[PDB]
């Protein structure tokens, strides 16, 4: 059900600025904003951040365990395509890895988030791709 969400009005459209994490929420935000972080070649970011939220809405221990272990292989190990964290952030996740939970990697989901809102963010906003695209849905 990614349908629903495939062609943006112009009112949803119209929230992202003032509203990085209304966008982030949303499918199509999610994807113009990716292809943006592609051209600045820091996608992985947005992946990561992804991947943690597909995490968390997991329920089943096994694929709990499953995933956990592709977000730590893919963004957290230095065997790649890494995500720049904080060792107190690395730390807390090394603890959480022989016991995996849906929330393990939450406070590395914060800062990168945070990262992207305060540097990624505000030159996807000045960005053609950005302007380009609201320019279309208007």
């Amino acid at each position: 059900l990614y349908f629903q969400s495939m062609n943006p009005t112009a009112e949803e459209v119209l929230s992202w600025s003032q509203n990085f994490d209304k966008m982030m929420k949303a499918p199509a935000g999610r994807n113009l904003f990716r292809e943006f972080l592609r051209t600045e070649y820091s996608e992985e970011n947005l992946l990561f951040w992804l991947a943690c939220e597909d995490l968390k809405k997991e329920q089943n221990k096994k694929v709990i365990e499953e995933k956990a272990r592709m977000i730590y292989e893919d963004y957290i190990s230095i065997l790649p395509k890494e995500v720049s964290l904080d060792s107190r952030v690395r730390e807390v996740i090394n603890r959480n890895l022989l016991d995996p939970n849906p929330h393990m990697y939450e406070d590395a989901q914060l800062q990168i988030y945070t990262l992207m809102h305060r540097d990624s963010f505000p030159r996807f906003l000045n960005s053609q791709i950005y302007k380009s695209f609201v320019e279309s849905t208007a």
